[PDB]
């Protein structure tokens, strides 16, 4: 695996030991070969699990998720997928790693897609080796891969709303259930219904993941209600997955706005990762996977691949050269390399709108490309009437940095800034000049 110009896909089935058994072996071999190496974890949770699997090996943990004194003897760095892409975009020297290891390399967040593009381009150039670790590489068509123990697979109608009757099998269960829902708001309704029926429910989303995930270990629970983020190497001591088989798809309409389309079917890779949360213990057979719909290739036309192009267009590679998407996922977007490349000051603004502003890539790009500076929030208020953001069926209002109460009416509407209460709250603070 560790010869230059090689990109290896380690596609052992879920629970095969990629992270706990194979990764320490690769790290020892890289150290023996003097390979400057980066290990990319999808989440701070996985970063912490990796420290446990690697404990004692000289690894520099570039994450506050791990509390370790680094010796300065390390040639192996560990950071999150997003941190790698972030450091590439920022005016900061990222070492030219001889060996690039991405764990949970199926992650379809823009920063992970961008990281795979940059690394795969360095490998194609003959500059580096890479190992992508995932049971479900891009374009996988198998929703039912092998597991450590036999899984009971059942196609069943799964509730997406509160229910009074017709789903006795959901609550009649005495074990632990991980339940994949298409959105935070859909999970809130299911979580409330289950809590009302006497169930202990933990809710996971991207925004709450590190904090809430700890509850799965620190307290007894009956249900975890999670969005697609629990597809990225999150492990539970569970005996059942309920899978809606649905997700939201960010879609750019007419180059002008982003909507959250759906809910609609998950990819085969997503279905296999959801299912792959169970059947992981060879000493616990009888785990169940209940699925409520088919799969489809809903990554086609998905905004994340166009956002990944926006990020890669703004990462220095060599002179005017621009990293390509990793070949197997390079047709998911109609996009030309370099079309989103920004001039120096507009690019700094784009980075800051993402890093400090916490705006989605697409929205950060619209603001920066329009020549708006980071602290200029007039655009949050000067959009058309139909860009009005609604809060409980009434226009959302904020006090501007000027002390004026105004209707939140962004020049560019991205549904992700107001997809849930937490998102809208963060966007209100942004429109108000509070970060
Ligand atoms: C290249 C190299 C030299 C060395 F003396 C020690 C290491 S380490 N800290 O990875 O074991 C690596």
């Amino acid at each position: 695996m560790l010869k230059k110009k090689q990109l290896t896909v380690l596609d052992l089935h879920p629970g095969a030991g990629k992270t706990r058994r194979v990764l320490p072996e690769i790290v020892r071999e890289a150290i023996k070969k003097r390979l400057r190496t980066v290990i990319l974890a999808p989440t701070r949770v996985v970063a912490a699990e990796m420290e446990e699997a690697l404990r004692g090996l000289p690894v520099r943990y570039m994450t506050t998720a791990v509390n370790v004194t680094h010796s300065g003897t390390e040639i192996v760095d560990l950071m999150c997928h997003a941190t790698f892409t972030s450091r590439l975009l920022q005016p900061i020297r990222v070492p030219n790693y001889n060996l690039n290891i991405m764990d949970e390399a199926h992650f379809t967040d823009p920063s992970s897609i961008a990281a795979r593009g940059y690394i795969s381009t360095r490998v194609e150039m003959g500059e580096a080796a890479a190992i992508f670790m995932t049971a479900t590489p891009p374009g996988t068509r198998d929703a039912f891969p092998d597991s450590n123990s036999p899984i009971m697979d059942t196609e069943v109608e799964v509730p997406e709303r509160a229910w009074s009757s017709g789903f006795d099998w959901v609550t009649d269960h005495s074990g632990k259930t991980v339940w994949f829902v298409p959105s935070v708001r859909n999970g809130n309704e299911i979580a409330a219904c289950l809590t009302k029926a006497g169930k202990r429910v933990i809710q996971l989303s991207r925004k709450t993941f590190e904090t809430e995930f700890q509850k799965t270990k620190n307290q007894e629970w009956d249900f975890v209600i999670t969005t697609d983020i629990s597809e990225m190497g999150a492990n539970f001591k569970a005996d059942r997955v309920i899978d809606s088989r649905r997700c939201l798809k960010p879609v750019i309409l007419d180059g002008e706005r982003v909507i959250l389309a759906g809910p609609m079917p998950v990819t085969h890779a997503s279905a296999a990762q959801r299912r792959g949360r169970i059947g992981r213990n060879p000493n616990k057979p009888g785990d169940e996977y209940m699925y409520g719909g088919g799969c489809a290739e809903t990554d086609e036309g998905h905004a994340h691949w166009l956002e990944a192009r926006m990020l890669l267009d703004n990462i220095y590679l060599q002179d005017g050269l621009i990293a390509s998407l990793y070949r197997p996922e390079a047709d998911k977007v109609a996009a030309i390399e370099g079309e989103f490349k920004l001039r120096t000051e507009q690019r700094k603004t784009f980075v800051e709108l993402m890093k400090r502003g916490d705006l989605p890539v697409w929205l950060a790009y619209q603001v920066a490309s329009a020549g708006i500076t980071y602290t200029d929030r007039r655009w949050c208020f000067d959009g058309t009437t139909n860009n009005t953001i609604m809060e409980d069926s009434v226009p959302a209002e904020v006090w501007t940095k000027y002390g004026e109460k105004r209707v939140l009416k962004p020049r560019w509407m991205d549904a992700r800034v107001c997809s849930d209460h937490a998102a809208l709250k963060s966007f209100k603070e942004f429109a108000a000049g509070k970060r």
